[PDB]
C-alpha cells in the first residue's frame, strides 16, 4: 500500500487510484483524479516526488530522485508502462513513451513526447509539444499532443468503482 | 494466488498454468494451459482484451497491455523475457521477445522469430517468421534459429507449482 | 523470501529486503546488501550473488542461466529497473537504470554502464570505464560512482522505520 520512511508520509488525494502491488513510499505527492498502477514504485527519501492532479503512472513504472533533483510531474501527465522517470520535471500534458527513461535535471515541455525506450540524458530539454526518440534521446520533430491522460483518469475512476480480487 | 477482476472481465486461467508471486492479472486476460507468468510480471487488460497462449512464459517484471483497436495476442510456446513490454501487438507461435524488449501497437512477430534484448520494436512493424529484429528502433536483421525458451520454462514451471513455498 | 525446491535464499540480517521484493531459491545476500520495491531476484538453475553493501534497486531483475552464475561483487549498484542476466558485475560498479547486461559479460572494477545500455553476451567493460549505447560500446574512462555508499545507510535507514499507514 503507502509506506512512510521515518517520518515521510504521502499525501495522497482521496480520489487518486493507488492499484494493488503498487509502492508508494515517503516524500511523494499524489494529487487529485491520479493513478499509480499495478507494480510500479514511487519512492521519494532524499529528495521529494510529486504526481500532479490527473497524472497516470502505468504498470511497472519507477519515481525517483536525487538531492536537488526533485521528480515533479505536472498534471495530465502520463508515465507508461515500465518507464523509469528520475528526478526531472515533466509539464502537463507530456508524455514519458513506455520503457522511457528519463534522467536527472532532464526537462520534458509541454504536451511533450518522450518516444517510447528512449533515455532522455541528463539535463536535456524536451521542448513543449515535440517529440524525442533514441538513446540517446534526440528531439526529431512536432508531435500531436498525447491524450492517454483523459484516458486514464477515466480508466482510474472505473477501477476505483469494480477492482476485485479473485482467487485460484 | 489470486486475480483481479475489472468490472465483469475475470482472467480465464487454466488450471496448468503458474501465476507466480507478485504477478498481476487483471481483467479480459486469457491464460493459457502450461503458460506461466512470473514475478512482478503484469498483465491487464481493460480497454481491450489481452491472450496468452498455451506454453507461454511471461517472464519477471515484463508488462502486457492493450490499447483500443489493438487487443495483445501471445500464440503458443512463446517466451517475454525478463521486463519486455509487449503493447497491443501479436506474437505468433514459438517466437521471443528478448529481455528488456519493447514490442508497440500493431506490431507483428512472426513465428519463430526472435526480437533482440533491448530492442523497440515501432507499431506495426512486421517480422518476418524466423527472423531476428533488433536496435532501437528495431530491424530485421537475419534469420535465426527458434529459440528453446518455451518447453524449458514449461518444465520450470511445474516445479513451481510444487515446490514454491515462503520463508522467513 | 522464497524457497526453491531445496533452494534457500541465504539472506544477511542486516540486508534491506523491501516490501514487493522476491528473493527466491538460489540466492546470496551479503551484509549491508539492500533489494528495494519490486525488485526480483530469481536463482533456479543457476546461482545468484549479491555481493556485500550491493543495492538492487526498484524493479531491476537479475537470474542466471546454467553455466552463467549472475554475480553481483561488494559495493555494486543495480540502477532502477535494470536487468543484470548471468553477468560478473566487479567491485564498485554501477548498472545505470534501466540498462540490461547479458550472459558472461563481466563489468570491471569501478565502471559504469550508462543507463539503457545493453551489454550484449560476453562482452567486457573495462575498469573505470563508461559503456553506453544498444549494444554497448566503451566510450572513456569515468569517475567511480558513489551510488553504493549512500544506499548502504539509506538501507539500514529503511531497515528501522518503514511502516504501511
Ligand atoms: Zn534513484
Ligand atoms: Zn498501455
Ligand atoms: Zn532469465
Amino acid at each position: 500500500s503507502v509506506y512512510r520512511f521515518e517520518d515521510k508520509t504521502p499525501a495522497v488525494h482521496p480520489t487518486a487510484f493507488i492499484a494493488p502491488g503498487a509502492y508508494v513510499v515517503g516524500a511523494v505527492e499524489v494529487g487529485e483524479g491520479a493513478s499509480i498502477w499495478f507494480g510500479a514504485v514511487v519512492r521519494g527519501d532524499l529528495e521529494r516526488v510529486v504526481v500532479g492532479p490527473g497524472t497516470n503512472v502505468q504498470d511497472g513504472a519507477v519515481l525517483h530522485a536525487d538531492p536537488g533533483f526533485p521528480c515533479l510531474l505536472g498534471p495530465e501527465v502520463t508515465v507508461g508502462h515500465r518507464a523509469v522517470v528520475h528526478g526531472a520535471v515533466v509539464e502537463e500534458g507530456a508524455l514519458v513513451g513506455m520503457g522511457a527513461v528519463v534522467l536527472n535535471g532532464a526537462r520534458i515541455g509541454k504536451n511533450a513526447v518522450v518516444g517510447a525506450g528512449a533515455v532522455v540524458p541528463p539535463g536535456m530539454e524536451v521542448p513543449e509539444g515535440r517529440l524525442a526518440l533514441g538513446v540517446p534521446a534526440r528531439v526529431v520533430r512536432p508531435i500531436d499532443p498525447p491524450g492517454n491522460a483523459p484516458r486514464y483518469r477515466a480508466l482510474a475512476e472505473r477501477y476505483r468503482k469494480a477492482l476485485f480480487p479473485v482467487a485460484t
